[PDB]
């Protein structure tokens, strides 16, 4: 669901699964992308 070069890059993600939500699409300002069904755009290939 969320392709990320490395799991340090998914840290920005910490503020979606809090009680916060305050960027809403950290998946996007988390360096990671969305993707349709675990189908990676093969930049990070994860």
């Amino acid at each position: 669901t969320t392709c990320c070069p490395s799991i340090v890059a998914r840290s920005n993600f910490n503020v979606c699964r809090l009680p916060g939500t305050s960027e809403a699409i950290c998946a996007t300002y988390t360096g990671c992308i969305i993707i349709p069904g675990a189908t990676c755009p093969g930049d990070y290939a994860n």
